[PDB]
């Protein structure tokens, strides 16, 4: 009966959770926190707020939600991408293991969700805040799904430029739109800045893909080891199909499929994209055109310190 | 000019997502759907609705939300537990890879969350369903994190029977309580009696202890993957704390060594089992523990837990 009394007191109570248990399972998350770039995701929110005007207490919460979602996404992305480093540091799953990292990352998504309720007391608004959160996280998982599928089942599907851009609108545009849509919904205060935040996500991503190869040609071109269907690689694959460069098209697939860390093999692929397909110049120029679409936006049809961010978008 | 036009169209529209795309991402999930148990998790929902009386359309969505969370939880748990099999079938991550499986599973978490807003249009009630959904998924992750922590840090921390039971209230109680708390908040029924959460908690507990018990018993009588996983099973927690108390130092260490082996070796697995069989009598202890738990419900004449 002391057993039953114990079982009885157990089931008539909320589940026990100590602050100690909380520390033990937050290890993978505390590790990625030791990484920079933070002050920048914070500079973008701060700038957009000059327009949205939410009180600083609400802006702090919007910011905590996004940081939890962002860092958790990277903890996961690194398992998904077999990444050994993130922001010059050893990846969490390599230290604590994939099991703990996945669980903790998923855990933080729900803490993030929890915080949405500290943004309002109003039910109509709260319901909309949750829908935005739910929607963009659904979008993030969709693009991430395609990026991962194209790569892992290559050459089953060779994405075209169009397909890549759609994948990026979901994948990368997910959190960008999330942050902005929350702010536009909490604003006490012109046209929606969503097309502009979308163009930013796109630029951010093609730039991430591009710089990952160009800095090795001049990091470690880890994208090649991953086998990622990046902007430069998507152009090269399609370009070779179109110009009938069979041998080169196949060599590109062969190298991607090696998941190689050999610097010379990676450098060969890059030099193929440089001189054979001209995928690097194409990408650098595609980036510039997108940036000009904003820099030449006088009539403010995209646009509402703003541009300073566009050139330091790599540090977010 | 034409490139700028295309980008303009793109950024002014919602992200494009086709049904073929939906089919691609769904592959790891669909693969697990070829699995039984469904006419039983759904059986419990049915039964309890006899007291809750939710209108079918609403009950089905609950059934849907529960199914997505459960199947998704299993996809991830198998990755976390390095499980090669689930219901006799090759686990999803061994077929589609860990990357796609993790992504798909999480996606389904959010799809499940989406179904929550289609349970009701009343803004007060909806908020409660979300808080419910949110709270239990958090407990689920807390328990899972602890079950994984003990295992992966062994032998840093060896839980006591009590710590184990608390871990289970979180991990396994989560989905059980989420299912019932939703149904109770939706119930059109005036006063369907005392809340059934205490009863669903005891159920969750019996369920997990029995799961750990059966993993070893169906191997002592004839794969015992919990040993290969190195899991702090209910019988294992009992054996470890039983040898520590009876000062049986060498048996205590032998148990730890085998769990730390992460072994698939039949002989060695048989060896750990014979220790629990003859040395600590942990399997008989577990069987009896389960029976006591059940008797709490069987001899519930004043219906304190039962409806
Ligand atoms: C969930 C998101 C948006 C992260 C995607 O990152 P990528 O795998 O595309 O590249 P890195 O962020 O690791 O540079
Ligand atoms: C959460 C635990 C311990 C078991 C999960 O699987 P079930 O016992 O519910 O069985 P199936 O859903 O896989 O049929
Ligand atoms: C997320 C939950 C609740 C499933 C936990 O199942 P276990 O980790 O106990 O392992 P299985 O025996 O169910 O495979
Ligand atoms: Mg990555
Ligand atoms: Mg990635
Ligand atoms: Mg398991
Ligand atoms: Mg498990």
């Amino acid at each position: 009966n002391k057993m039953e009394a114990k079982i009885d007191e157990l089931i008539n109570n909320d589940p026990v959770w100590s602050s100690q248990n909380e520390s033990l399972i937050s290890k993978p998350y505390n590790h990625i926190l030791l990484k920079p770039g933070k002050n920048f995701r914070l500079n973008l929110i701060v700038q957009i707020n000059r327009v949205m005007n939410l009180p600083k207490d609400q802006l702090a919460i919007v910011s905590q939600i996004v940081e939890l979602l962002h860092n958790s996404s990277l903890l996961i992305d690194d398992i998904e991408d077999n990444a050994p480093l993130r922001r010059g540091q050893t990846t969490s799953h390599l230290i604590f293991g994939v099991p703990s990292t996945i669980n903790t990352a998923n855990y933080m998504y729900f803490r993030a969700m929890q915080l949405v309720s500290q943004l309002t007391t109003k039910e109509p608004l709260y319901h909309n805040l949750i829908t935005i959160f739910n929607e963009e996280l659904i979008n993030l998982h969709r693009g991430q799904g395609l990026d991962i599928y194209w790569r892992d089942f290559l050459p089953e599907i060779i994405p075209t430029q169009e397909m890549y851009l759609n994948m990026v609108m979901n994948k990368t545009g997910g959190l960008f739109r999330l942050t902005l849509r929350l702010m536009e919904a909490l604003s006490p205060s012109g046209h929606s800045l969503v097309p502009f935040i979308n163009l930013l996500g796109i630029i951010y991503q093609i730039r991430d893909d591009y710089l990952n190869l160009k800095d090795f040609q001049m990091g470690f071109a880890e994208d090649i080891t991953e086998g990622k269907l990046s902007f430069p690689i998507v152009h090269a694959l399609n370009f070779t199909k179109t110009k009938g460069q069979t041998e080169q098209h196949n060599e590109i697939l062969r190298i991607l499929l090696l998941r190689t860390s050999d610097k010379d093999i990676k450098l060969k692929l890059i030099q193929i994209l440089e001189f054979d397909t001209n995928s690097l110049a194409y990408t650098k120029n595609f980036i510039n055109q997108l940036v000009n679409m904003i820099k030449n936006d006088n009539e403010n049809k995209y646009l509402p310190e703003l541009l300073y961010i566009i050139d330091h978008l790599s540090e977010l």
